[PDB]
C-alpha cells in the first residue's frame, strides 16, 4: 500500500527540505502553556524529523533550545527560524557525535551560551539497512554502534556535571527494539541498547532528582527515511502498522513535552510508544 | 520499608477523600489548560475521588465538560464537582452501583442526554481487597472483584460504542500489579491483566473506526482505595519501595491521562503510561 | 490456506473429527524420567496441547489426572496413549465452571493418585465476536469463569496438597500480549492468568512451589474449527513468521520444561511457543 | 539484603572457576541425556566455564560435539572438555581473543574443520566492569564492554551462516539487567539489551531459512564472572535480592539451552527465557 511518493536521497542523514511532501514538523492547532518555561534543552539531532519538531514544540513551551546536528545547515537554520520565533534563544551545534571529545563541547558549549542546561535529549541516529547480516561489514556495525549509542553515552556523561535535582534525560530509541527489524539488525541493536541505558541510568539517577525516560517511534515521515531505504520502500513506508499511515513528526513532540516537563514528575525508567497502534507488550 | 504516611485505616469501602490524613494533592496549582479538551464530553466512572477526581479537574482546566460516575460518596462527589464547575464547563453527577449492567448502560445513556454526546470514556472504577494468600480468596470477593474491575468496563464501554466516532478515545486505568505481579492482591492483580489485555485488542477492534484505546497504569498513589483496603501499617509505609521513594499524588497522574485523551496523542493506541516512581517494567 | 476448510457446531471441539488429525505425538520423542512417579492433574487434558501434554507427561514417568468436561471419545483416547507408557491414568470428566467440581477434581486426583505434584491449568473456551457490542454478559461471564475462575478454584483448593518442589504451570496465549479484535472477552481472561502467574509465583516462593505459564500462538486443535468460521480456519496460522500453525505436539516439551526440576531456577515467567511473532518477551 | 556466599574475590576476569568457594555446581547428576542433539555439532563462545561449561556438558550429554571458545582459561577449559568427552563425544578447545573480528571468523572456520559442520551456535561470551555510576566509564571501557558483549556476537554468527542451513539454531546469552536496568552496569546493560534486539531481528532475518535464533537471559548465576568483576562483600550478598533468595547455579541454566537448541523447540523463534530466581520482567 502507497503511503508517500516514491522517493530516495544519496547521502544520510537526509535533508528535509528535499522531502516530498514535507514532514508536518509543527502543529498549528498546539497552544503553548509554557510548560518547559526558562529550562535549557541541548538536544541530539534536533534539526531535521523528529528532533525538529521537539525543538519547535520545547521552544512553544518557552525553553530555549541547543540543536546538535552534524552538517544539515540549511535544515538547521529553518529549524532555528521556528525556534526563535517563539521568542526563546537558540544554539546551533554542528558536528560530528562519532568523536568522543566533540560529545562534551557540545554539552560545554551549551552550557557556555545557555548558561545551564536542564533537558538533555539523546536523539542523533543513522540507520543503513542490509538485506542480511552477512552483508553488515565490521565497518558499518561499529559506526553505527558509535553514532546510535556511544554517543549517547558521552554526552549524557558530559551533561551529568550539569544536572541538578528536577533535571531530565530523554532517549529516542524505537520499535525496533521491541518487536525487532530483519534488515536493521546492526541498528535495533543499537536501539536495543538504548532502552537498556535507559532502565539503567533511570536507576543510577533518581537519587539525584534526575529522571530518565525514552520514546519508542513507529514510522515517521522525517529525513532519516528517503535517505536510507529504497524508493519502492519508502512508497509504502508506513503501510503496515494498525493506523495504516506514517506517523507526522509532531505527533511525536507531545510526548517530549510531556516526558520533559513536571507534568512527569512520578515518571522514570519508562519508554512512550508512538507508533501508529503496533502492540508491543507495553 | 520505611514511613512515608501517618498510620490510618477506613472500614468502608470505596474509601472517603475528605477523611484522609495528610489529604491527597488531587490539583497542582501550577497547572495551566490550553484547551487540549476544549468542548469535549467525557465520562469518568470512579471520577470522585483519587486519581478521578485529578483527572476530571485537569480534564476541566483543559475545556471538558464531565459526567462522573461514582458509587455513593456525595461528599466527595460534590467537592470534585465544585472543581470542576470553577473552570466554567459543565458536570454532571452519576452515583449508583456499576457492578450492576443496567446501571453501567444506564450511565451512558444518562451522559449523552445531559452532556448532548460523547467524546472521551475513562474507566476507572476499582475495588481491592489484600488476602494473606489464595487461600483467602472466597468465591464471593474473586467475582466482586471482577465485576467491578473488568465486567463494568465491559458494559460500559460497550454501551459507550454507539455513541463514539471518528476522534474519540477511550482510556482505561490498569496498575503496576499487572507487569509486577502482587502476592497480597492476586485477585485483583489477574483484572488489572484483564484490563491490559481488554486495551490492547480493543484498540485493534477500533482503530479502522477511528478511536483511540489506551492504559495508565499507576503505581503506589495516595488515594480513598489505599486506608479503605490496607491495614494501618502497610499504610504507613505505602510507597516506600519504588525507586522515588514516595507515593504519587494524584495529580501527578492527571498530566498522562490529558496526553492519552487529547489530539497529543493522535499517534497513539494500545499503549500503557507507566506513573510509578521509576519501577522498571520491561516497558 | 494453511489447512482444509472446516468448522465444528458446537464447543468444546473433537479431535477425531478433525482434518488432519493434529499431531498430538512426535514420534521421536524420546522421555528419559523427567517427571518420574509425579502424580499430574490437567484441566482441559483430554485433546490439542492438553492431550500433548498428558502424553509428554507420561513418556517422563509422570501419572496423570484429566479433567475434561464431556468428550468423552477423546478423553478415552488421550487415555489409551497415556497408559501405553505404563502409567497411572485418571479420567475427571464435568463442569469447570462450577467452584465445587474444581475443588472435587483436586480431592479425587489426590484419593486416586494419592497425593498431588503438578497442577496444569489449561482449560479454556473461546467465542469470536465481530465487535464488543455482539459480546452478552453470558458470554462474559462464562469465558471468565471457566478461563480464570477455574484457575483461581482449581489452584486453590491444590494448595492443601503442594509442597516444597510442587509446581503449576498455567496455559495463558499469544492474545494476552499482542491482543486479539476478534475475542476481546477471550484476550482479557487470558491477561487475567498472566497477572494471576506472576501474583501466585510471589506468593508461594517460600514455600518451595514454583508457578510459571505457556503462552502458545496459533496451534491446530479442536478449539479453533469449534470457535472460527470455516474461511478463517483454512487460514489459521498463515499470520506467523514460519507461516504455519504449530502442531500440539510442538508444545508439550514447553511443559515438561516448566514441570521438572530442569526449571527449578524458574518462577513467575512466560514461555512464548508462537511460531516466531516478537512479543517484547 | 543478606549473606548468600563466602566474601570473595579475584584480581583478573574472566575469573577462574576452580578458585571459587564454593564450586559452582556445572551438572545435575539426577540430568539424563536423551538425545535431544543427536548428530549436532555446537560452537559455543565461553563454554570454558560458568554457564557456559554447564551447556557444553549438558549438550555433551545429549549427543553433541562440542566446539568451546574462550579467551585463556586453560585450567577451566581442559576441565570442561574432560568433562564433555567423558559422555562420549568429541570437544574441541578454541583459545582466543573474541574482540578482534578475524580471531571470531576463524573459530567458526576451525569448528567446521575438525568437527565436519555446524549445526548450534551459543553465544555466551562476556565481559562486566561495575562503576558507581556513569562519569566512571571511560570511552576505553565503553568500547571494550561492547566489541566482546555485542560485536562478537555480530562477527561470529556472521561468520557461522554460509554454514547454517534448515534446522540449525542460534541462541544467545543476554541477562535480566536488559529487562530490568541496573545502576553499577549501565554499559553491560547496554549491550545486553543490544543482544535481546539482535536476538529479535535476527530471528526474523532467517526464519524462511529454517534457522531459529532464541536467547537466555538469566539472573544471578553463581560463576567466575561474579567474583571477578565484583567486590568481597557484594559477592558475599550475590542472589538475595531475587524472591528465591539465593543464586542460580550454572547447571540450572542448562536445560533452558537444551530446549532452545533441540527440536523440542521448533515452533519457538525470537524469544527469551528467564531463568533468574522468580524476578517479573513482564515477560
Ligand atoms: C527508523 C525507525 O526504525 C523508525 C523510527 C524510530 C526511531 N527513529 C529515531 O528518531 C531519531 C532521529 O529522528 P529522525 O527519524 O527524525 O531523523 P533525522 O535525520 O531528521 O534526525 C536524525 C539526526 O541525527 C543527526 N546525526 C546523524 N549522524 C550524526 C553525526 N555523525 N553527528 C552528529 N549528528 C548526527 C543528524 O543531524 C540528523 O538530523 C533517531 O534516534 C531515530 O533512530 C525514527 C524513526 C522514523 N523516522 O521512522
Ligand atoms: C491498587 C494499585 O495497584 C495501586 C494503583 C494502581 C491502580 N489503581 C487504580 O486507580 C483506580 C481507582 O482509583 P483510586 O486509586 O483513585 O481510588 P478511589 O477510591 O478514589 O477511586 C475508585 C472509585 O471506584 C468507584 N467505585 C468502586 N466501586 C464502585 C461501584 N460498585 N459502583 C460504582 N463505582 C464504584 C468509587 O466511586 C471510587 O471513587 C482504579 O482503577 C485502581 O485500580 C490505583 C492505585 C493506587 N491508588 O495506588
Ligand atoms: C486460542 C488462541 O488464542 C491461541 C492458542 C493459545 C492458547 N490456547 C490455550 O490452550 C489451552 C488448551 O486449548 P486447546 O487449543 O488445546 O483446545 P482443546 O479444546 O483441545 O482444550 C481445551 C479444553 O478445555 C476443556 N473445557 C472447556 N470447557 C470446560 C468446562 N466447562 N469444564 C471442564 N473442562 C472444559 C475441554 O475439556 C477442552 O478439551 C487453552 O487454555 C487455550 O486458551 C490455545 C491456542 C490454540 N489452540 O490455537
Ligand atoms: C552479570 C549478569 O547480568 C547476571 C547473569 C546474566 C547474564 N550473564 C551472562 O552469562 C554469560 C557469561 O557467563 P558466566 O556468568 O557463566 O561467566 P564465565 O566467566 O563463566 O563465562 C564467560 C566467558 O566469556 C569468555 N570471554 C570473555 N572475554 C573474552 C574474550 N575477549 N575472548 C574470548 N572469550 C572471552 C571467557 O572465556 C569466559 O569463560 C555472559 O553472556 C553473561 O552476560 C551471567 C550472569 C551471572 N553469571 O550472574
Ligand atoms: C565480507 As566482510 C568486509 O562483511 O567481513
Ligand atoms: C516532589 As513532587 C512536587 O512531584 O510531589
Ligand atoms: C456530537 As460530537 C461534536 O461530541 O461528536
Ligand atoms: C473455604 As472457601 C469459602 O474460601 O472455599
Ligand atoms: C573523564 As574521561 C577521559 O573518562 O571522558
Ligand atoms: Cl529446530
Ligand atoms: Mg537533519
Ligand atoms: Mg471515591
Ligand atoms: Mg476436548
Ligand atoms: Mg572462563
Amino acid at each position: 500500500f502507497v503511503t508517500m511518493p516514491a522517493q530516495h536521497q544519496n547521502k544520510q542523514p537526509g535533508i528535509e527540505s528535499l522531502m516530498n511532501p514535507l514532514p508536518q514538523f509543527e502543529d498549528p492547532n498546539y497552544k503553548g502553556s509554557e510548560k518547559l518555561k526558562g529550562k535549557n534543552v541541548l538536544i541530539t539531532g534536533g534539526d531535521s524529523g523528529i528532533g525538529r519538531a521537539v525543538s519547535i514544540a520545547f521552544a512553544k513551551e518557552g525553553a530555549n533550545i541547543a540543536i546538535a546536528y552534524l552538517d544539515e545547515e540549511g535544515d538547521a537554520n529553518e529549524t532555528k527560524q521556528y525556534v526563535e520565533k517563539e521568542g526563546v534563544k537558540c544554539v546551533l551545534l554542528p558536528g560530528d557525535l562519532s568523536d568522543e571529545q566533540h560529545c562534551k563541547d557540545i554539552v560545554q558549549e551549551t552550557v557556555r551560551q545557555l548558561g545551564s542546561l536542564n533537558i538533555l535529549v539523546n536523539n542523533v541516529a543513522q540507520q543503513y539497512p542490509q538485506q542480511g547480516l552477512e552483508y553488515i561489514t565490521a565497518e558499518q556495525l561499529e559506526k553505527t554502534f558509535r553514532i546510535n549509542i556511544f554517543s549517547y553515552f558521552h554526552v549524557t556523561k558530559a551533561a551529568l556535571s550539569h544536572l541538578k535535582q528536577g533535571d531530565v534525560i530523554i532517549n529516542t530509541a524505537s520499535i525496533v527494539a521491541y518487536e525487532g527489524n530483519e534488515t536493521l539488525i546492526d541498528y535495533s541493536a543499537t536501539k536495543g541498547a538504548i532502552v537498556a541505558f535507559t532502565r539503567s541510568l533511570s536507576q543510577s539517577l533518581v537519587q539525584k532528582g534526575i529522571r530518565v525516560n525514552g520514546v519508542a517511534p513507529g514510522p515517521i515521515w522525517t529525513p532519516l527515511i528517503p535517505s536510507s531505504f529504497d524508493e519502492k520502500k519508502v512508497s509504502q513506508f508506513g503501510s503496515n502498522v494498525p493506523m495504516q499511515r506514517p506517523g507526522q513528526p509532531y505527533e511525536l513532540a507531545p510526548a517530549y513535552v510531556y516526558l520533559a516537563s513536571s507534568d512527569s514528575s512520578y515518571v522514570t525508567g519508562q519508554m512512550i510508544h508512538v507508533n501508529g497502534g503496533v502492540i508491543v507488550n507495553g
